[PDB]
């Protein structure tokens, strides 16, 4: 891709641990029903604040989301539909100031399958806050290795590695999806490098 830096650790999932934002991870799991409550306060389609994602084509199914920073930008109508979050949220300039990622609510619906696919960028991770996330049928593959989300449990992956959702539930699986700088990546580097 044009927007990758050479050398950064290469891994399809990340702990915690390993990513060294650890007070962010804290922050997202024990704030993680503060942070669902908001996501489904404004998912009434009545309302209408959660939109179609776009982000990659999906063999069938629905998906959607609700955007609270992009590119490193804050969507200040957006917060003011989830003030909480977005207050929390903004203690963590490695997720608001990445300028090549998102800060979003992500809905998927029942008999959807997002096909395999990557990001555009080695430059960031992606972390999966789970919300409402139904007993069985929802999965995420990342490279060869499949998992599921548990709610108020982060996930994380490197999302320029191939990987691939499905949503075999009745029921809607809603996760916080919150990205991050790649954590080798220099403050110049994180300063300078072109939004994508
Ligand atoms: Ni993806």
């Amino acid at each position: 891709s044009l927007y990758n830096v050479n050398g950064l650790k290469a891994q399809p999932w990340w702990t915690p641990k390993e990513t060294g934002y650890t007070e962010l991870v804290k922050s997202l799991e024990r704030n993680w029903k503060l942070i669902r409550d908001e996501g489904l306060a404004v998912m009434d389609k009545a309302k209408g604040l959660f939109l179609p994602e776009d982000e990659n084509l999906r063999e069938k199914g629905d998906w959607s989301q609700f955007t609270l920073w992009q590119q490193g930008r804050r969507n200040e109508n957006a917060c003011k539909g989830a003030p909480k979050t977005c207050t929390l949220l903004e203690k963590f300039p490695e997720t608001t100031g990445c300028r090549r990622g998102q800060i979003k609510y992500s809905i998927m619906h029942p008999g959807t399958h997002v096909w395999p696919h990557t990001g555009p960028t080695n430059c960031r991770l992606r972390m999966h806050l789970g919300l409402v996330i139904p007993k069985e049928g929802c999965k995420i593959r990342c490279a060869n290795e499949t998992k599921t989300w548990e709610e108020g449990k982060v996930l994380i992956f490197d999302d320029s590695f191939e990987h691939e959702v499905w949503q075999d539930a009745s029921s809607f699986r809603l996760i916080f999806i919150v990205d991050v700088w790649h954590p080798e990546l220099t403050p110049q580097q994180r300063r300078s490098l072109p939004a994508i």
